[PDB]
Formats: C-alpha cells, sequence, structure tokens
C-alpha cells in the first residue's frame, strides 16, 4: 500500500526502503512502524525482491519514537498482548525476513534506530552517525531482543555500557560494538553495492546459509515478547504518567 | 569491624574498597566472606543503589593469600563470586596495579570495568595445577570469544590493559580509574531504579545457569587441590 | 605414514604439516581422512600433549580440490579437530580456504602473518556452511561480521580475520610462534588444559550436531541447479 514517509523503489531485485520523514528526523509514529512491517513482510513474499535495503531518504536514519505519539500513547495506551504495539511488530518482521537485509545510517539513529541493527545482517555508517539507546533514560527497559542480541553482539560489559549509561556513542563505537560491518565514505552507494553483489548470488544458498544462522529465530521472538511485557509496565508505571502529564 | 575493607555510602554509591596493601591487596578466607556479606546487604539497603568495588590505592588483588592458601560451592572465594553474580544493582569494578586469579575472574560479574595503564592481569591457574573459576570457561569464552579465552586460560599469562581491553574484560582506559568510576556510579544513581534493575535482570536472565557453572567448576577446582600437579 | 603430510613429535609437540605445495595445498578425499586420523591418533598418544597443524612454507591450503553426509571427508576432518581433547593450535600463511577457515574454528589458538588470504565461497557456488560454522563463526565475529563473510564469500585479510576473533594474532613468523607457545603449553600440566578446555567446550555433541545438520544440506545442495 502507498503512504506518506516511506518510498519503495525496486530495481534488479533490489528493494530499497527509504524513510522520508525529515521534518521530523524520522522520528517513528504507531501507523509508520507498520507500515514499514508490512512492506518488509510483502517484500519476503515478492519473488522479484531478492534483498532489502533500509535506510533514511537523506542524512538521517531515525531520530526513534516520535515522542509527540509517545505522550499520546503513556496516556492512553494499548491494552492489547504488549508484542502487538507496533515497534515490537516492526522489529519481528525485520527478525523473520528470510532474504538478506541491509541497513545504512547516517545521522541520528536512536533507540530503535540502534535495536532494528541487531535485525540486519549487514549494517553500512558513515562518520556522520549518532547512535543512542535512550531506553533506560527515559524510563523504560530494552526492545528489539537487545537484553540478549546486544550481550551477544557486543560483549557483556560493552552492552552494559550502551544500555545502563543510555549515552550517545559514535559510528567507531558502534563499529567496535559490532553494530555496524564497516564505515564507509558513501553508506548508501555501498549499501546498493553489496546489495547488487548479494543479488548476483543464488537465492537458495543466501535463505539456507542464513536459516542456519538464524537457527534460534523462535528464541529471539520470545525474547521480544517478554521484553515488550517489561516494557509495557514502564510505559504504564505511575511515575511515567506523572511526568508526561507535567511535561504536557 | 574489620580494617581490611573500607566501606562508604555517600549518594546512593557504594565504594568497598580493599585495604590490606601490605600483601598488595592478597585475599584471604574470611575476608572473602565479609567482601561478600557487605555485596549481599548492599543489595538488601535501599539507600545504595550502586556499588563501586576497588583496592584502596595502587593495586586490585594480588589473589588468593598463599598462607591462606596453605560443598565446593561454599568455600570463600566461591563465596563471593556468586554474591558478585546475584547483586541485583550495578557494579563498577576499578583496576590499578595487580589483578590476579580471582582479580580477572570477579570482572565477569561487574558491568563495568574502568582500568589505567598500571593495571596487571593474570589468570594463574592453569600453571598453579588448577583449573577455572568464577565461571570464566562460559563467561570468559563469551566476553572475549573462544580463542582469546583459551589464550588467556591456557597459557597462564600476565596481560596488559590494553589487552584486557581488547577482549572485553575492562569497558575503557581512563587516566584515573577511581574518579572515573565515581563519576560513572554516580551517573548512574541518576538514573530511574527500575528501569536499571529491569534492565540488568533481562541481561542476566541465565542467571541460574551461571550460578550452576560457578558451582561446577567448584566442584573440579577442590579436586584439583588435592592434586600432584598442584603440589609440584 | 601418507602422501603429502609431514608429522613431527618432540617435547611433547606434535607438528603436523600439510605437504602439498605444487597445488597450493588443495585437499582431497584421502588426504582429509589421513590430517583427520591423525588428529584421532595424537590424542590417543600419551607422548603428544600439544597438537600444531600447519601447511607448507607459503600457503596453508586452496581448500577443497576442484577435479551418509557426515562421512563425506572434510566433515570428518572437521569433527576430529573439534574432539581433539588436548590443545591444538593453527598456523596460516598465505591461501586459506574454504576449509582452510572453517577449521580454525575448531582450533583453540590461531597465529596468521600478513600473507594469509581467507575466504569462505560456498555460497558463491550455491552450496551452504560448514564446518558448523553457521553458529561458531556467529559466536566467535558476531551475527554482523560472520553474515559479511558468509554471504558476499568475499576474499579477506589477516587484519580483518584477527578482527573476528579468527585469528589470535598476527606475528611475523606464524610457524617459530606457534612451536614457542606449543612449548610453553607442553611445560604446563597435561591435567588443567585438559580439563579447562572439556569445560571451554561443555558443549561439545551440540557442535558436532551442527556439523552433521550443515553436512546434510550441504551434500543436497551439491545436487542443486545453481551448483
Amino acid at each position: 500500500s502507498l503512504h506518506p514517509h516511506l518510498n519503495a523503489n525496486l530495481e534488479g531485485g533490489v528493494l530499497t526502503l527509504a524513510i522520508n520523514r525529515p521534518e521530523a528526523k524520522n522520528a517513528l509514529y504507531g501507523e509508520l512502524y507498520l507500515w514499514i512491517a508490512k512492506a518488509l513482510d510483502e517484500a519476503d513474499q515478492n519473488k522479484d525482491v531478492r534483498v532489502v535495503v533500509l535506510r533514511g531518504a537523506e542524512h538521517d536514519f531515525t531520530a526513534g519514537n516520535d515522542m509527540k505519539d509517545f505522550m499520546g500513547f503513556v496516556q492512553n495506551p494499548n491494552a492489547g498482548p504488549a508484542g502487538q504495539v507496533p515497534p515490537f511488530v516492526l522489529l519481528k518482521s525485520a527478525a523473520r525476513l528470510s532474504k538478506p537485509l541491509i541497513i545504512a545510517v547516517k545521522g541520528v539513529a536512536i533507540g530503535i534506530g540502534v535495536t532494528i541493527l541487531l535485525q540486519a545482517d549487514l549494517v553500512f555508517a558513515d562518520n556522520t552517525a549518532l547512535f543512542q539507546i535512550p531506553f533506560v533514560s527515559l524510563g523504560l527497559s530494552p526492545e528489539g531482543g537487545a537484553s540478549q542480541l546486544l550481550v551477544k553482539q557486543a560483549g557483556y560489559h560493552k552492552a552494559a555500557e550502551l544500555l545502563f549509561t543510555a549515552k550517545k556513542f559514535n559510528a567507531e563505537t558502534a563499529l567496535q560494538a559490532g553494530l555496524v560491518n564497516e564505515i564507509v565514505e558513501d553508506a548508501y552507494a555501498t549499501a546498493q553495492a553489496t546489495a547488487q553483489h548479494l543479488t548476483a548470488l543464488p537465492l537458495a544458498s543466501l535463505k539456507q546459509t542464513k536459516a542456519l544462522m538464524k537457527h534460534d529465530l523462535d528464541q529471539i521472538i520470545e525474547c521480544i515478547d517478554h521484553e515488550a511485557e517489561i516494557f509495557m509496565q514502564r510505559v504504564q508505571s505511575p511515575e511515567m504518567l506523572e511526568a508526561v502529564q507535567a511535561f504536557m
């Protein structure tokens, strides 16, 4: 389906999904998380798509959860299963994509801008990238399976430093922690050349290799869901509501 | 009290400083047990938000007192390791000078570790005719990767702060280890308590299995303790 | 004893050296089986305390010679290396292709020089992982780097291997470093090394199961149109 703030282009088996909400530096709201999730789900069924590239359209990847949206949410929270709240739907859609998923990062990549990297196979950034996992300082808790995936990808000590302190960090830190594969001059051209190289390789080899690497997908999904339950406890906490009420 | 352990609580930060400079903070039975009890009670004390563990002066710990040296899960060093692993609040370690044996394996229970360029690390267990402690045979493989963990465990070599940093034992090498630790501790005491507690509990979802690895290692260790290798 | 494989024991160090330089140490069926058997015997050999495995003067192995899945020879070698109860050290120079990389994941220590040229080419042949790589490389290098090396089938150098944890140290003389390290380890208590390694590889049966699972998939692909 066509929707604002998300451009899709398919050429030579490469599907490029580009977040395009510059007025807000690509902050994500409820329905945009779902539109991105649906596009991933449809790409995986589309026989003309072999590789997906997800990035921003321009100078930023994502400023994270839209704060205006978030404050309306805290005052009227989704009462359904925590795992069906929009950001967890996107993160699971990404985790389950059977085809290679490449992400290219410029500028801000905050919250979900970091945890979605843990669902991608390859990540390229340039030196303008500025990352943060702000969940602790917002009064929230991990999402995207990061309590387990970031410990595995970065090592326990580094994962605890980025999660506990909630600090901003640069591309060299993200590269040392294994969140980014390489820092390059043109993140978007590199992501596109890599995607073209992958479409020239056998689809079945790629699909099977990825399926073996992700043999524990069911447990990853379980981790995302159980995190989501704890995350909603924090979203619904009395202290969160008072703080939003004041702010508003 | 016990003059070998300075404890101090300020602004939510409890600072535990091993103070036995005559023996380079080498540790002996009852002292393992007091540090363990202090960590246990820290977790129960609502005025305590973050613990920092370090040496008082130029050294972290020379490891087990060879004099002191001379149910396996209840032998003192293992008691301290489990109390560290169980602490539900953030635990920061700051390393200067020697950090030997349990001086390294205790770092695998800490959430954040800071060191300066004087730090000198070693896991001598293999060369003492012994075996791993502190869950190192799983925790160090996970933290450093298998190849590097094998290098540190098998060879029993001393290594410096840059090697520890690359293996993920140390978060950052800084000019003033104790000041950096205190500043991080104060930053963490200013953040929401339930957010830090639930984040740590998720990260340590496999705590039961860490305790079982520490206890399994303990049984093996205590057997090696009564072996000709050890004597030689 | 067997064509293209040298073996030397001294001071408790067994050095096995692949010796087929005219072919850049490309491996064929029988040769896989001889290396694997030598590892099986070294483990039963009371006078062996540490094993070094290496290639020829300039190269480790160009990989599988172009010219029950669990019993196909490269998988037998991969499992023999994984089961070896004593320390295994590999020293890498020049080419290290396919098996040349996946065997590093079964060694305890790996030393290379800057001539090393690594590749995992299976995807570009329409095949699939081997060596238990789909799990062991993810654990050793992290998921992103393992994906990069496995999906793209790119050739890569010693610095990239060091960053991926595949290599412990890049050194000037990989054979001398491997020998000095092995001599240090033979001087230490075999009982301590044995028991430390067995704890580190507590999940050995899971490792072997992954190797065999990959093997069955691999052998299907071998009959694919892509291949």
